[PDB]
């Protein structure tokens, strides 16, 4: 039954692939305790067992995608807190290991195991979710050093900004680094960090050159030269995308790339800005294709947005704002219903002769939405700042208006309660809504701000996993790396960290490793021994033991 | 004293997120509106000057709707113009699609005087309620530290 | 002075110096009669500045 | 004189501080274990008996 034998015939009669390879020597009983969920088993073969950062983490994986896997609720649950203690042990099992050996911990990171399926620790974390582990502070700076690589992690962020805009500055006093030239020249240019930054150049390259076709030389003649290179930049992006959405199995690599919403919006962007080169060739849908390349510019930018949040100052905030949607979803729902609302009353109040449906659809809606911001039509809507007209044959006091759109011609008879309509509105919109909204907003800024940071660690750490994966050169020039890599494709037809750790120093940093575990078990085993509640344990056992002794002497 | 000197990192995020979305608005409304005063320095006043205004009350409706401007043929391009009455807005303006034109105005109105400057609200509200105390005490310190020069 | 809250400001209606003087009252004072419709046809100017 | 005066008031609040943990509650039941396992121990000396 449960979730040991069921699976177990599965894989006799038929993370699969640890399945797959067991069937029916700590590790071993390790493993065996994790699949049967022998908490205490496990704990104890886990800790008197070998490769113990790297083993709590390939255990962690597989507590975390098991109970990820359990259909049942109390298991799940045992389960997790069983990766949660483990994790956290192991988080300063490494920082106690971290605060003993700075190197020594940065190679047992990047170390192969025979073990799990020759995941590194890192990839163990993520397919685990093991945001604590990449929140940890060790890690942390690891990924930072990585992100900075041979580039002098501590450099000052002016000196390199300054470095990459004057590539005879690489070889100054300035911007130290771990033939120099060709190396020094490919490590620079290689660097995840200043991938990132020409990335950026590039983008705002590209979205400046946009918006200088948009606005200038975007005239219905044919498109110049601005407009074709513009058309050849966009084809490498598109280039750039389908291809690192196919790296980084085709169905498979699809169907997880359809994921990550970030470049879902990035796909919407260039399929609408297909459609606007469409539109723009074709002859009829000219203004079209102006109108959909405005809109283009929209997702361009909002996605560059999304581009920029690594800054350490500014990713947390940024993490922030996409917490707050629904909180304008709910303040959108509120003053839709509001407003539309007075719309109605406003109308059914007075009577404009203009009944059109445009321009009532306009008067409802839009004019009172502008009445919030300061767009208040006063002198259009009060009777005693317009004048008096015989406007209407209906018989009724009218007073034809002096506005261009609040129609021609209004009715007067009950403006005093219009009037009145119009301070209520003024009192529940713009004072009650924004203020309770802003209310909750400080409320729900308050309560996220913390998981916000810590999923921002990995963020940051994916970004830099998948800035690693890109290609070295440019959007404008990433032609060439195109090429190179098509040719990686097309010259493979006719024929992620990796850092190698030494033989016996495997056994080093084992023993090391051991020795420090083996140490924080009897520091742990100190802390529950001299623990409040622990030690009024002791003095019970103490005196219950002292007790039976008196019994026991008690026929003296 | 020390807690306005030490919002400067929430001023620059709030500045740099509405420089970038004013800039994204900018461009798409001078787009998707054409102008024919389209001039280096009227298209730069255009595209920051004016949306900065628009989150003070200062809102361009009879210069940006077609409902409140008048129709005219100022432009020899096909299609229907209705020049408006501004100084600076450009001497003939474009219609075609004035209804995504008010549309995307709503939308600039709704993210820019609602999300951005109220979530700015709660992030100096944080900012304060987590400062104060290390600025008191370094208020002492600044405080021994100017009496000392005085 | 409730719409005074939310941006709309007669400050041509309620400041001396954007209104144009007149005798528009036979009261012996300085009035400057204001453009406004409903502001009075006749305002005072004596302590404006308060 | 100030610095005897200084000394006085010194060892006063170490006394202070020496006593502050000895009625302190981890500390009182450091000692009430003490004194437990050492009437083990003398218990431990009278087993013999
Ligand atoms: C970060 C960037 C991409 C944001 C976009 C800002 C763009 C839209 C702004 C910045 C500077 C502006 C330019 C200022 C001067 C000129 C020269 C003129 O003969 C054509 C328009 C053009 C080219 C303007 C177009 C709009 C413009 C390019
Ligand atoms: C609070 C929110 C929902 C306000 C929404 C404002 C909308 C509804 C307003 C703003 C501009 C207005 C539009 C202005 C122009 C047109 C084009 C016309 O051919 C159909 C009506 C239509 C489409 C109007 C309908 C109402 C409108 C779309
Ligand atoms: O880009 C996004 C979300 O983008 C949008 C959301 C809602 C409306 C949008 C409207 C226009 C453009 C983008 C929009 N990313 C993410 C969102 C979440 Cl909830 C978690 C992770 C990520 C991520 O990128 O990692």
């Amino acid at each position: 039954n449960s979730l040991i034998r069921n699976l177990l015939d599965q894989a006799s009669h038929s993370v699969g692939h640890v399945l797959r390879m067991l069937l029916g020597p700590w590790s071993d009983l390790l493993l065996w305790a994790l699949l049967l969920n022998r908490a205490q088993m496990a704990m104890y073969f886990w800790e008197m067992g070998s490769n113990a950062v790297s083993s709590a983490l390939g255990a962690c994986l597989l507590l975390r995608v098991m109970a990820r896997l359990e259909p049942d609720a109390e298991e799940a649950a045992r389960r997790k807190d069983l990766a949660f203690k483990f994790e956290g042990m192991g988080v300063d099992l490494f920082g106690e290991c971290y605060r003993s050996s700075e190197v020594r911990a940065a190679r047992l990171l990047l170390r192969r195991c025979p073990l799990w399926g020759d995941a590194t620790c890192l990839q163990l974390a993520m397919q685990a979710d093991a945001r604590a582990f990449f929140a940890q502070d060790g890690v942390q700076s690891l990924l930072t050093q990585k992100w900075w690589g041979d580039m002098a992690s501590t450099t000052p962020i002016w000196a390199l900004v300054l470095a990459f805009f004057c590539p005879p500055l690489i070889y100054t006093r300035l911007i130290t680094f771990r033939r120099r030239c060709l190396r020094r020249w490919f490590h620079f240019w290689g660097a995840p960090v200043t991938i990132f930054m020409g990335n950026v150049v590039s983008y705002l390259l590209f979205l400046l050159l946009f918006s200088r076709v948009l606005l200038v030389d975007f005239q219905p003649a044919p498109p110049g030269s601005l407009e074709l290179l513009l058309y050849f930049w966009a084809f490498t992006l598109l280039c750039e995308e389908l291809r690192q959405g196919l790296s980084g199995s085709l169905s498979q690599r699809l169907r997880l790339y359809l994921a990550d919403s970030w470049n879902q919006c990035d796909l919407v962007a260039l399929t609408c800005f297909l459609l606007g080169v469409g539109c723009r060739l074709t002859p009829g849908l000219y203004h079209l294709g102006r109108t959909v390349l405005c809109i283009d510019f929209m997702v361009f930018t909002v996605r560059l947005l999304h581009i920029f949040t690594v800054n350490k100052q500014l990713g947390p905030k940024i993490v922030i704002v996409s917490k707050m949607m629904k909180d304008v979803f709910f303040f959108l729902f509120f003053l839709g219903v509001w407003l539309v609302a007075y719309g109605v009353a406003t109308e059914g109040l007075l009577r404009p002769r203009d009944s059109d449906f445009p321009s009532i659809l306009r008067r409802v809606f839009y004019r009172p939405y502008l009445q919030i911001f300061g767009q208040i039509p006063q002198e259009d809507m009060d009777v005693a700042l317009m004048e008096h007209s015989n406007c209407s044959s209906e018989p009724g006091f009218w007073a034809h208006p002096p506005g261009a759109q609040a129609g021609t011609c209004v009715s007067q008879y009950a403006n005093w309660l219009v009037v009145l309509l119009l301070v209520i509105f003024l009192l529940v919109a713009n004072i009650l809504l924004v203020n309770l909204l802003i209310a909750m907003f400080s409320y729900t800024f308050g309560k996220v701000q913390g998981n916000s940071d810590l999923y921002w660690k990995a963020q940051r750490y994916r970004l830099i996993r998948e800035f690693h994966s890109r290609p070295a050169l440019a959007p404008p020039f990433i032609v060439i790396s195109h090429l190179r890599l098509l040719l990686r494709q097309l010259c493979r037809r006719p024929r992620h960290f990796r850092v190698y750790l030494s033989k016996e120093a495997e056994r080093k940093l084992l023993t090391w490793e051991s020795v420090h575990k083996e140490n924080f078990l009897l520091a742990r085993a100190r802390d529950k021994r001299e623990s409040d509640s622990e030690r009024l344990k002791r003095t019970s056992q103490k005196v219950d033991l002292a007790l039976k002794q008196l019994g026991h002497i008690r026929e003296y």
